[PDB]
DNA sequence: GCGGACTGCTTACC
């Protein structure tokens, strides 16, 4: 096989790369890099480099990078710009590796691993480190084995062994349910004091050494902690045997807090990796509560609290923590995160843990793009941060809208990219600027007719091929290819939830088919025969393979659009707000250019007149009022609910679409761009049921609607799916039982009418007060706590939710063992009454988990229902409801006297 | 006494 790198670190004037070799062997080389930079030279000095501009360059060796080093800033000191690739790494990565990498995943050792700590008094900061590691559990991808290393003596109490027959029986058994598909992968090793325990942990350190170190909070926690206290034991250069090349850098971040760097080793933490690439906002971040939203696994039950759970129910304590490791191993099986990393990795050739920053992602792409021609990248300049204008947003008319159809442009800011041809190198001058509307009304006077130009007043070579363009549109290719497996995924979804409607009673086993592309016609007949046994399995692998697709498009989305961001970024290489905004200004010309040809076109043929079709507008989609194409057929013409949605459909895709591509070409030619790349489909196919009392959809303003989608972007539904943006059970901190109130509300509201929703209304308000706590509390983020607390009590202007923590801090004040709010983390937040002993209006404590036993019996006697009731729920619905033109509860009449 | 304007904060949409 072709070689492949794992990781590369530079210490000094020395590299060290951890790789695969020809015969797949993981080897090690300390290579004396000599790295090359470059200078403008006069013409005459002609040679193969030219830097992107076309300026020939000088390129200059270096005996060492601190030579290389040094001579950048004696350029600096003289004035001249030094150019080249500063960061001898990818430099380093892109010589070695002059190829597409194609790389194998089974011989890169990724580690899973998770720590326990037993801590009487409160949470053990890893800086210091002063309590024994009890419990380790760490998963090898390449042996595919759980290594358990337990502690049976502490001074915290000594406990026996642990059982592998009781950890796999059920917990009706009183067993802990370990999984039986990992209980042969476990190998277990007992220890009779810590110091064995980390000795032997280390030496299986240096046997397996970890290229990629993932698990759950392991940068923050399991990394620093372990470090620290095997630095405390046996010294700081033992602690540094955690380092293939004996390295390490403790970055202080007081605020003590500490993180620690691991030289050869590319730490991905995954909730680090979640929170990138999941595109969620979850109210709590423990993995308890995590794997219970991807999963759908049982919450870890045990009695009494964390820090005894050791010495009463060691068996479990271990078990929990196998688990745990099990649980991010799970997820990743779903979400694929680790494997979107690699590829992502090798694609850039740089440092894998590099994904998570897109800027120092497309540096390097962009850098091996240009280096295969023999180009130079210029200096990173400084820039101060300025505001710069983005999209625009069409002010919708707060109401009820019956029929709705929408419209999107496919990637628009890279279709931008593209079509125009922005990059730093294809820059061709500029030319005075009529106001916005002019072009957007087509009045404005054609800007070039020689160069391709953005409303801004930029224009752009049409001949020549722009790197960015260039390296975006590579990228995007992938995308399309992902989103296709993604929705043919959905696809079969659907046709299996259909399918769920006759399940034969039979004894069968689930179709061999490949997910990612469309049913057969064989295949689709033998699901209408298949049990629901084999039909819920297959709908289960159905969602499981479009997941896989969505992480593999939405983040490959996001790594373009991040390109886009980039160039607005001072940090970015090539940054140049005249790039950025030629982008966003298009896209304000494009939207709103599109919004008048639609409405054009459809008041038309509509044969009305002026009449605004298009009621809303985001960026790059518009929401056309579809109420009077379905009245010129008339409604009593349709079968179904379905046959209209038919109807819309194919009129949206043989009528509307041909005509928004007309109107685009023509802006294309306007702008007299390099290639038309505005593409705009149909999304969504909104309406009511056929002859039903539902409204279908509204809106309230910006960025605040709900609509009862049939179709969306060729899948078609079994059951209508409400598309809710911005409302409030779209956000983390409405409290969850209210999230599922609002949404049947809405649900009731589009789906079947004034009556229905009032009807609910009744009933919620009637027996909320049921609810369980947690269910109805608010939930915030914990930003800035000591900068509100005076005194331990609220200072000026503090936050309601702030205001909540310091409530509780005074409550559980003298208890080390109660939990204490971190800084940054996330509250459940509720109110109380006006006679509560707290001596506040509120109260907030660790999201994710129980309120501590010390105050919580008080909590939920003092909870304000009322407010709870008022504030998270009455008043939003308030806002639905008169937006929509609707009461929730019924108006008193004149008829009220009979 | 409290509404409206403005501010900080939070979390959406794109
Ligand atoms: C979601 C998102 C969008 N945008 C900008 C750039 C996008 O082109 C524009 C519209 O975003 P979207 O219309 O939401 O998505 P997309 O057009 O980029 O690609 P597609 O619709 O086919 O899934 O908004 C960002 O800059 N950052 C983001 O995170
Ligand atoms: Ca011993
Ligand atoms: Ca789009
Ligand atoms: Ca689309
Ligand atoms: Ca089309
Ligand atoms: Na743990
Ligand atoms: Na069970
Ligand atoms: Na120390
Ligand atoms: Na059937
Ligand atoms: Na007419
Ligand atoms: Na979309």
């Amino acid at each position: 096989m072709k070689e492949f790198y794992l990781t590369v670190e530079q210490i000094g004037d020395s590299i060290f790369e951890r790789y695969i070799d020809s015969n797949g062997r993981e080897r090690t080389r300390e290579v004396e890099y000599k790295p090359s930079l470059f200078a403008h030279c006069p013409e005459s000095q002609a040679t193969k480099y030219f830097d992107i501009y076309g300026k020939p360059c000088t390129r200059k060796l270096f005996a060492n990078m601190r030579d290389a080093s040094q001579w950048i800033k004696r350029m600096e000191d003289i004035g001249l710009e030094a150019l080249g690739m500063d960061d001898f790494k990818l430099a380093y990565l892109s010589d070695t590796y002059n190829y597409e990498i194609k790389y194998d995943h089974t011989k890169i050792r990724v580690a899973n691993f998770d720590i326990e700590v037993t801590s009487p008094d409160g949470f053990p900061e890893p800086s210091q480190a002063k309590h024994p590691i009890d419990a380790i559990t760490h998963y090898d991808s390449i042996d595919d084995r759980f290594y358990v290393f337990d502690l049976l003596n502490s001074p915290y109490g000594n406990v026996e062994e642990w059982s592998i027959e009781i950890a796999a029986k059920l917990q009706e058994q009183g067993g802990d349910e370990v999984p039986s598909e990992i209980i042969d992968k476990i190998i277990y090793m007992p220890f009779d004091n810590e110091k064995e325990l980390l000795m032997e942990y280390l030496n299986f350190w240096q046997q397996k050494t970890p290229v990629i170190l993932t698990g759950w909070n392991v940068e923050s926690f399991a990394i620093p902690y372990v470090y620290n206290r095997i630095k405390n034991i046996f010294g700081e250069s033992t602690a540094k045997r955690l380092s293939p090349h004996r390295k390490t850098r403790v970055k202080v971040i007081e605020n003590s807090r500490e993180i620690i760097t691991l030289f050869g080793i590319s730490v991905l933490d995954y909730i680090d990796l979640y929170k990138k690439f999941s595109f969620t906002n979850q109210p709590s971040y423990s993995l308890d509560y995590i794997s219970e939203f991807e999963l759908n696994v049982g919450k870890l039950k045990y009695d009494g609290p964390i820090s005894k759970l050791r010495e009463s129910n060691h068996q479990r304590y271990i078990s929990y923590n196998i688990i745990a490791v099990y649980r991010v191993l799970q997820i990743d099986a779903k979400r694929q995160f680790i494997n979107l990393s690699l590829d992502m990795g090798y694609y850039a050739k740089i440092q894998i843990q590099s994904v998570f920053s897109p800027i120092k992602t497309w540096d390097a792409i962009i850098f091996n793009s240009l280096k295969e021609q023999n180009k130079v990248i210029p200096q990173g300049r400084s820039h101060p941060v300025q505001p710069y204008p983005g999209a625009f947003v069409k002010e919708p008319i707060p109401n009820r809208y019956k029929y709705v159809m929408s419209f999107d442009l496919t990637s628009f800011y890279p279709s931008i990219i593209r079509q125009v041809n922005i990059s730093p190198e294809t820059i061709a001058g500029t030319f005075k600027v009529a106001p916005l509307h002019d072009y957007i009304n087509a009045v404005a006077e054609r800007p070039s007719d020689v160069y391709s130009c953005s409303p801004n007043g930029m224009m752009y070579y049409k001949d020549r091929d722009g790197v960015v363009p260039t390296e975006i549109t590579k990228v995007f290719n992938q995308r399309k290819e992902h989103k296709g497996y993604m929705l043919a995924a959905q696809r079969n979804g659907e046709i299996i939830k259909e399918a769920l409607h006759n399940p034969n009673l039979s004894v069968d086993e689930p179709l061999d088919v490949d997910y990612r592309f469309d049913f057969s016609d064989e295949i689709k007949e033998k699901i209408k025969k298949l049990s629901a046994k084999s039909l819920n399995e297959m709908l289960f692998r159905a969602q499981r393979t479009e997941v896989a697709g969505m992480t593999a498009q939405i983040n490959r989305k996001l790594l373009i659009n991040s390109l886009y961001g980039a160039l607005g970024n001072v940090w970015f290489r090539y940054y140049d707000l005249r790039n950025a905004t030629a982008i966003t200004t298009f896209g304000q010309m494009a939207l709103q250019w599109i919004e008048r040809k639609v409405n054009e076109y459809l008041n038309e043929v509509c044969g009305t007149e002026g009449e605004a079709f298009v009621l809303y507008g985001d960026t790059d989609s518009i929401y056309v009022s579809a109420d009077k194409i379905i009245d010129k057929v008339g409604e009593s013409k349709f079968r179904d609910t379905n046959h209209w949605v038919d109807f819309l459909d194919k009129f949206a895709r043989e009528r509307m679409e041909p005509a928004i591509d007309r109107g685009f070409r023509e802006m294309c030619e306007y702008m007299n761009n390099k290639q038309h790349l505005m593409f705009m489909d149909r999304e969504a196919i909104a309406g009511p049921p056929l002859g039903s009392k539902g409204i279908g959809g509204f809106w309230t303003g910006k960025k605040r609607y709900a609509l009862n989608v049939w179709d969306m972007e060729g899948t078609r539904y079994a059951e209508p799916k409400l598309k809710i943006m911005g409302l409030e059970t779209q956000k983390s901190s409405t409290p969850k039982a209210v999230q599922k109130a609002l949404k049947e509300c809405i649900r009731r509201m589009l789906q079947e009418g004034e009556e229905s929703l009032q009807e609910y209304f009744k009933e919620f308000e009637k027996e909320f007060r049921q609810l369980n706590y947690i269910s109805i509390a608010s939930v915030s983020s914990a930003n800035n706590i000591a900068k509100y607390d005076v005194g331990g009590f609220p200072g000026p202007k503090c936050p309601f939710h702030i205001r909540g923590i310091l409530t509780y801090n005074r409550a559980i004040k003298g208890n080390i063992d109660a939990p204490q709010v971190v800084e940054g983390e996330k509250v459940y937040v509720l109110p109380l009454r006006e006679g509560n002993p707290f001596g506040d209006k509120c109260i907030a404590w660790p999201s994710g988990t129980e309120i501590t036993d010390l105050i919580k019996d008080d909590v939920l006697h003092w909870m304000d229902y009322t407010v709870l009731l008022e504030k998270t729920f009455i008043k939003p619905l308030e806002g639905f409801t008169s937006a929509a033109k609707l009461d929730y509860e019924k108006k008193a009449s004149l008829f009220d006297m009979f």
